[PDB]
C-alpha cells in the first residue's frame, strides 16, 4: 500500500518541502499517529547502527588453547600417554578441562559485563505525535516523524528542515569545519553539491545545534544515511584505558616476569640433583600458570563496572571508565548555586513585624512542611495578628499560586504563598475579591490591589501594598503597634532602615508589605526576608568533605551579602578566607591569583569566562576541580577542566554528551557517594591484589622449600592446578566484589603519585606467607615422622593450604577494619563462593573418581578438626595485628 521509500540527503535537500512530505506521507503539524509509526517501525526497523555479530561460545571455547602455557601442559600430557602411565594423562586432561571450563565461565562474565556498560547514557530527542510533543528515545524515531530541534539538543537523524529561525548547530565531528554554518528553509540548488559545504536545507544526524530553534521532518534513520556510515565506521572501537589499568598491567608483567625467572632457576635447581624430569617440568609449568596474573585485569573492569553500576543505582550517572579513578583524588571540588547547593526555589526564612518581633519560619520548598516560631512559640492562623495582617497582606495582594508544589510566575511572591500557606492560610486569597489591580513594574518597583472581602462586601475597601522598602515607606503614614495605630515618626523609619539593612547583609532579599483603605493612607505592617535555603543534606556533606581535608570553592553570581551569608550557614566560609570579584577576576587573570586561589570560596558576579580562569588557576599549581555547570556557555568549562559534574534535569544535551558524568537528581549529595565508590573499589583492588600476591610468595616459598634440599614436594600438578583456581577464580572475584565501607569518606583525599603496593600491605604480605609456610612445613614434618607414606602427607598439606588460603581470603577482606566489624555474614556471594569450594574440596578428598584422578587419600574427622584449629593460626594474628595498629591510631588521636 504505497511503501514509504527511503530519501537520501541530497534527494530531500533538492524537492521542496512539499513534495518531501507528500513522499513520506507526513503531516507537517499533526505528526504521525502510533499505529503508522508502529507499521513503519515494522517496516524499517530499529534507528541504531546494525551491530556486528559476535562470535559465538565455541570460537571463545577454542581460542582460549592460546597462550601456550597449555600447550606445553598438553605436550606433557601427550608425552606421559607414550610414556604408558595414562592415569596421570587423564588426571592432567581432566584438570586442564577444569582450567579451561572455568576460564570461559571467567571471560564470558567479564565480556557480558563489558557489553552491557554502553547503555547508560541512551540518546534523547523531542517528537510530535498526534498533535501532541512527546518525549521519547531517538531509536524510537521512524521516517516520515516530526521531531522539534532547540538549542542545546543534539540531532537524533537526518530531518528534512521547513521551519528554521537563526539555526546554528555544529558539523565539527561530521566534516571538521569549526564554523557553524546558519541553515535555511528553501531549496538548495541540485548542482551545488560534493559534500556538504554548503548544505544548509538538510539536518544530519550526531551534529550538535548551538542556537535556534526549528522543526524538521525525518528523511532516515539508521544506516540509510550518507554520514551515518561514516558514524557507524568512526564507532566500534577501542576505548582508551585508564592509568591505573596501565599500572596494574605493568605490575602484573613483572610479576609474571619475576615467577617466569623463579620457576626457571628452581626447576635448573632440581634437575642439578636426582629427580624426575617429567614430573618437574609438569609442577614448574603448573607453578608459572599459577603465578600469573590473568585476573587481576578481568576483576578489574568488573570491580569498575560495579562500582559504575552501583552509583547508577544512586542519582548519578558515569559515562567514562577512566574518570571514576580521578573522583576519589579530588581536592578542589566545586559547586555553584541555584540548583547544586541550593534548590532553585525562593523561601522566606525571617519576618520582621512592625512592633519588632522576630519571627523564624523553617523548612523549604512549596509545600507544607515547615513552621513560623516566634519567641520559641509556634505560631499557626491568626493566632499572632502582627504575622497574620502580614502573610493575609502578601496572599491577597498576589498573583501567583502553587499547584502540585510547583510554581508558575514570580519566585519572590511564590515563596509567600508557601509562607502564607505553611500555617494553614491558603484559602485566604479565595476570601477577598479584588476590584483594581495595580501590576509589577521595574520602573515603580511596587504593585497593589483594591479587594473587599467575599462575604463582607459592606466592609470599607482595604489595600493592601508591597515592594521595595524605599516605595513602600512613602505611601505609609501609619503603623501599628500591639493593636494600637500609631503615627509613622522619623525614628521608627530610622529603625526600620537599619532593620532592612540588617537583613541585605544577611542574605535577605528585602520585601515590604503595608495595608490601608486608600492609597498614601497606607498602616505599614513589617518586613519579610527571602533566600535562597540550603537543601536538605547540602550542610552535613560540605562538613563532612571539608573535614576529610576536600576543599569547597563556591561560585555564583549574587551579590557579596547573599554569598558570604550562604558561605557562613553552609561551613564554606572560615576565619581566614577572602572572596574574588568578578571584575577582578577579569582585570588580572592567571599569574597573581594562584597565590590567593587557596585560600579563597566565594565568586560573585561571576561569569563562564570567569570559570574558565579560575578553572586555568586551580589546575595550574595541581589539583582536580569538580566544575559543573549546565547549558551551551558551560560546555568549554566541562571540557578542559576536570571531571564535569553536570545535571541531567535542567541541563542540556551539550553537558550530556560532551562532558563528563552527569547528575539525575541535581543534588550535592551525589559525589560523597561517588568518592566513596571509587575507594571502595581501589580497597578491593588492593585487597585482591594482597591476597594474591600472599598465596603466590607462600606456594613459591613452599615449593621452593621443598626442592632445595631434594625434600619430598607435598603437591603435585593437579593440586597446584587447584590452589590456582581457588587464588584466581570464584574466591578471587568474590573477593574482588564488595560493597564498600561507610569509613572511607574520612580519609585523606588519594594523590596521583602513589603505588597500590604500599609498606603495611608489603609487610601484611610476607607476614601472612610466613605464618603459611610455615604451619604448611610443620605439619609437613609432624606427618612424616616414619617415612614412607605417599598418599596422606600429600592430601592433607594440600587441604591445608586450601584452608589456609580459605582463611587468608577471610582475613584479607578489609586492611583497617577486622572482619567482626562487618560481620561475618557480610557478602552473600562471598560466602556462596566458600560454601562452592569447601563442597569441592570435599568431593576431591572423598569422591572416588576424584581420588584417582588427584591422587587422593581420604582422612578423618579428628585429622580435619586438627587442620582447621591449626589453620586459624594466621587469621587471629592479621585481626589483632588490625586491633594493635588502629588500637595505636585512635589512641594518637585521641592525645592529639
Ligand atoms: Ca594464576
Amino acid at each position: 500500500e504505497t511503501m514509504i521509500p527511503v530519501l537520501t540527503s541530497k534527494k530531500a535537500s533538492e524537492l521542496p518541502v512539499s513534495e518531501v512530505a507528500s513522499i513520506l506521507q507526513a503531516d507537517l503539524q499533526n505528526g504521525l499517529n502510533k499505529c503508522e509509526v508502529s507499521h513503519r517501525r515494522a517496516f524499517h526497523g530499529w534507528n541504531e547502527f546494525d551491530i556486528s555479530e559476535d562470535e559465538p561460545l565455541w570460537k571463545k571455547y577454542i581460542s582460549q588453547f592460546k597462550n601456550p602455557l597449555i600447550m606445553l601442559l598438553l605436550a606433557s600430557a601427550v608425552i606421559s600417554v607414550l610414556m604408558h602411565q595414562f592415569d596421570d594423562a587423564v588426571s592432567i586432561t581432566v584438570a586442564i578441562l577444569i582450567v579451561v571450563t572455568v576460564a570461559f565461565v571467567q571471560e564470558y562474565r567479564s565480556e557480558k559485563s563489558l557489553e552491557e556498560l554502553s547503555k547508560l547514557v541512551p540518546p534523547e530527542c523531542h517528537c510530535v505525535r498526534e498533535g501532541k510533543l512527546e518525549h521519547t528515545l531517538a531509536r524510537d524515531l521512524v521516517p516520515g516523524d516530526t521531531v522539534c530541534l532547540s538549542v542545546g539538543d543534539r540531532v537524533p537523524a537526518d530531518l528534512r528542515l521547513f521551519e528554521a529561525v537563526d539555526l546554528s548547530i555544529d558539523e565539527s565531528s561530521l566534516t571538521g569545519e569549526t564554523t557553524p554554518c546558519s541553515k535555511v528553509t528553501a531549496p538548495q540548488p541540485a548542482a551545488t553539491n560534493g559534500d556538504l559545504a554548503s548544505r544548509s536545507n538538510i539536518a544530519f544526524m550526531g551534529t550538535l545545534v548551538r542556537c535556534g530553534k526549528a522543526k524538521g521532518v525525518v528523511i532516515g534513520t539508521g544506516e540509510n544515511s550518507e554520514f551515518g556510515e561514516v558514524f557507524k565506521m568512526m564507532q566500534a572501537e577501542e576505548a582508551p584505558k585508564t592509568p591505573l589499568q596501565k599500572s596494574m598491567d605493568l605490575l602484573g608483567k613483572q610479576l609474571s616476569f619475576y615467577s617466569f625467572g623463579i620457576i626457571g632457576i628452581i626447576m635448573l635447581v632440581g634437575w642439578l640433583l636426582g629427580k624426575d624430569i617429567l614430573e618437574m617440568f609438569t609442577i614448574s609449568v603448573s607453578l608459572a600458570v599459577a603465578a600469573i596474573p590473568e585476573g587481576l585485569p578481568i576483576v578489574v573492569t568488573v570491580t569498575l563496572a560495579l562500582g559504575v553500576m552501583r552509583m547508577v543505582k544512586k542519582r548519578a550517572i558515569v559515562k567514562k571508565l577512566p574518570i571514576v579513578e580521578t573522583l576519589g583524588c579530588c581536592n578542589v571540588i566545586c559547586s555553584d548555586k541555584t540548583g547544586t547547593l541550593t534548590k532553585n526555589e525562593m523561601t522566606v526564612t525571617h519576618i520582621f513585624t512592625s512592633d519588632g518581633l522576630h519571627a523564624e519560619v523553617t523548612g523549604v520548598g512549596y509545600n507544607q512542611f515547615g513552621e513560623v516560631i516566634v519567641d520559641g512559640d509556634v505560631v499557626h492562623g491568626f493566632y499572632n495578628p502582627a504575622v497574620s495582617r502580614i502573610v493575609e497582606a502578601g496572599c491577597v495582594c498576589n498573583d501567583a499560586v502553587i499547584r502540585n508544589n510547583t510554581l508558575m510566575g514570580k519566585p519572590t511572591e511564590g515563596a509567600l504563598i508557601a509562607l502564607a500557606m505553611k500555617m494553614g492560610l491558603d484559602g485566604l486569597q479565595q476570601d477577598y475579591i479584588r476590584k483594581a489591580e495595580y501590576p509589577f513594574s521595574s520602573e515603580q518597583k511596587w504593585m497593589a490591589v483594591k479587594c473587599v472581602h467575599r462575604t463582607q462586601q459592606d466592609r470599607p475597601e482595604i489595600c493592601f501594598m508591597k515592594g521595595a522598602y524605599e516605595q513602600v515607606i512613602k505611601y505609609c503614614t501609619t503603623y501599628q503597634s500591639k493593636g494600637q495605630t500609631l503615627t509613622l515618626t522619623q525614628q521608627q523609619r530610622d529603625v526600620y532602615q537599619q532593620e532592612k539593612a540588617r537583613m541585605g547583609s544577611a542574605g535577605l532579599r528585602v520585601l515590604a508589605l503595608a495595608s490601608g483603605p486608600e492609597l498614601g493612607q497606607l498602616t505599614f505592617l513589617g518586613l519579610v526576608g527571602i533566600i535562597d535555603p540550603p537543601r536538605t543534606g547540602v550542610k552535613e556533606a560540605v562538613t563532612t568533605l571539608i573535614a576529610s581535608g576536600v576543599s569547597i570553592k563556591m561560585i555564583t553570581g549574587d551579590s557579596q551579602e547573599t554569598a558570604v551569608a550562604i558561605a557562613s550557614r553552609l561551613g564554606l566560609y572560615s576565619k581566614t578566607s577572602q572572596s574574588v570579584s568578578g571584575e577582578e577576576i577579569d582585570a588580572m587573570d592567571v599569574q597573581q591569583l594562584s597565590q590567593i586561589v587557596p585560600k579563597v570560596a566565594v565568586f560573585y558576579r561571576a561569569s563562564p569566562r570567569h570559570k574558565m580562569k579560575i578553572i586555568k588557576s586551580l589546575q595550574k599549581n595541581g589539583s582536580v576541580v569538580a566544575m559543573t555547570g549546565d547549558g551551551v556557555n558551560d560546555a568549554v568549562a566541562l571540557k578542559a577542566a576536570d571531571i564535569g559534574v553536570a545535571m541531567g534535569q535542567t541541563g542540556t544535551d551539550v553537558c550530556k554528551e560532551a562532558a563528563d558524568m552527569i547528575l539525575v537528581d541535581d543534588d550535592f549529595q551525589t559525589i560523597m557517594s561517588a568518592i566513596e565508590e571509587g575507594k571502595g573499589i581501589y580497597n578491593n583492588i588492593k585487597n585482591f591484589v594482597r591476597f594474591q600476591l600472599s598465596t603466590s610468595i607462600a606456594a613459591l616459598t613452599l615449593i621452593s622449600l621443598a626442592t632445595l634440599m631434594n625434600f619430598p614436594n607435598p603437591l603435585n600438578a593437579m593440586q597446584i592446578l587447584w590452589i590456582n583456581i581457588i587464588m584466581d577464580g570464584p574466591p578471587a572475584q568474590s573477593l574482588g566484589v564488595e560493597p564498600v565501607d561507610k569509613d572511607v569518606i574520612r580519609k585523606p583525599p588519594r594523590n596521583w603519585k602513589d603505588s597500590i603496593l604500599t609498606k603495611n600491605l608489603i609487610l601484611k604480605i610476607l607476614v601472612s606467607s610466613i605464618i603459611i609456610v610455615c604451619g604448611t612445613l610443620f605439619v609437613f614434618w609432624r606427618e612424616l615422622r616414619d617415612n614412607v607414606i605417599t598418599p596422606r602427607d600429600t592430601t592433607m598439606t594440600f587441604t591445608c593450604f586450601v584452608f589456609f588460603d580459605m582463611f587468608n581470603a577471610l582475613s584479607s577482606r578489609s586492611q583497617t577494619k577486622s572482619v567482626f566489624e562487618i560481620g561475618l555474614c557480610s557478602n552473600r556471594m562471598f560466602c556462596y563462593a566458600v560454601l562452592g569450594s569447601i563442597m569441592g574440596q570435599l568431593l576431591v578428598i572423598y569422591f572416588p573418581p576424584l581420588q584417582k584422578v588427584f591422587q587422593t587419600e581420604s582422612l578423618s574427622i579428628l585429622d580435619l578438626l586438627f587442620l582447621l584449629g591449626l589453620t586459624s593460626s594466621v587469621c587471629i594474628v592479621a585481626e589483632i595485628i588490625k586491633k594493635v595498629e588502629r588500637s595505636r591510631e585512635k589512641i594518637q588521636k585521641h592525645v592529639s
